[PDB]
């Protein structure tokens, strides 16, 4: 119950986060291209996964412990960073919104 309250709040948190400049780097993570404008995503990455698929688990349940939510987090970033190249702007993103997430999740649930 207050299980998945930690987990709307640390996951939103995430979400929600904006830079200095004020760019929501979350946007290009709420939900992945398709398999058809973007072939090449799906047959390099083996389990591809997005922000609207972690809150459908969440919100279904399906999460046990904020461990299994921080491995989806984590495999969402891994995913991002085997896809994009290292410096560019969304292997970046992921880079810092893995650190909101694991800062937040010390804030609201230590
Ligand atoms: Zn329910």
């Amino acid at each position: 119950p207050k299980l998945t309250k930690q987990m709307n709040a640390i996951i939103d948190t995430v979400i929600n986060y904006k830079d200095s400049s004020g760019r929501q780097l979350s946007e290009v993570f709420i939900q992945l291209p398709s398999r058809k404008e973007l072939p090449e995503y799906y047959e390099l990455i083996r389990k591809p996964v997005d922000f609207k698929k972690i809150k459908e688990r969440i919100r279904n349940h399906k999460y046990r412990s904020l461990g299994d939510l921080e491995k989806d987090v984590m495999l969402l970033c891994h995913n991002a960073q085997t896809f994009n190249l290292e410096g560019s702007q969304i292997y970046e993103d992921s880079i810092v919104l893995q650190s909101v997430f694991k800062s937040a999740r010390q804030k609201i649930a230590k």
